[PDB]
């Protein structure tokens, strides 16, 4: 209904429309928990799209070519808590486009296009505990983003850094129990050297991989974990 494969588990219907050829959200025939939207070909997703569903736990939004999301999509999402959004192309991410999700603990946007978070946008889902942002066009992250949730597990790997600022960004992050941070263009200099001391003084195994150097070109794929502060900044 209508061409989806269908099944109810207790105490919520399942809907299954994967890799069928779907170009917008309001072209479907409640009660629905489950909703996989993988593999399909939707530009957009907009308010009305998710009046009818008020009790997805699970929205599954993969390999789709969305661009753009109205801002209050999931106000009336309470139910959900895991939403993934990945391989698609979502330019930036504001507090006004997740509002409404406050039951929402598992948060995956890899991928995309990201170059920018802007401030506060994490304070929308405050039992958030695992963030993806991996894979995007980052090179900066704002001040008090980490502030409003405690996040056990993030992923900011393969992006385009070449610094993190600790005040405000990183110092924030208690809770953490495993952080993922390579891929990126980390440049060996003086700006480099106040992550380097905030990743020596994490936990043991907190750090998933290696931080390896891109820039200078004396230092390549260097883990500058190693290394001392007078080679990288005399």
């Amino acid at each position: 209904p209508g061409g989806c494969s269908c099944d109810h588990i207790p105490g919520g219907l399942k809907m299954n429309c994967n890799n069928r050829n779907v170009s917008s959200l309001a072209d479907l025939k409640s009660n629905v928990q489950e909703l996989f939207l993988r593999d399909n070909k939707i530009h957009s997703i907009r308010k009305s799209h998710f009046v009818d569903y008020k009790n997805l736990i699970l929205l599954d939004l993969g390999n789709n070519n969305i661009a753009t999301v109205e801002n209050n999509t999931f106000k009336n999402l309470l139910d959900l808590r895991w939403l993934y959004m990945d391989s698609n192309y979502l330019d930036t991410l504001s507090r006004e486009k997740f509002a409404g999700l406050q039951n929402l603990e598992y948060l995956n946007v890899e991928y995309n296009a990201i170059q920018l978070i802007l401030p506060g946008t994490f304070n929308a889902m405050p039992k958030l505990r695992i963030l993806i942002l991996n894979n995007n066009l980052l090179r900066s992250l704002p001040v008090d983003v980490f502030a409003g949730v405690s996040l056990s597990k993030l992923s900011l790997h393969n992006n385009y850094f070449m610094y993190l600022p600790v005040a405000g960004v990183l110092d924030q992050l208690t809770s953490i129990i495993q952080i993922d941070l390579h891929g990126n263009p980390w440049e060996c200099s003086c700006t480099i050297v106040p992550f380097k001391q905030w990743a020596e003084r994490l936990g043991s195994e907190v750090l998933m991989s290696d931080l390896k150097c891109e820039t200078p070109v004396n230092f390549f794929r260097k883990d500058f974990m190693l290394l001392s502060n007078d080679e990288i900044c005399p």
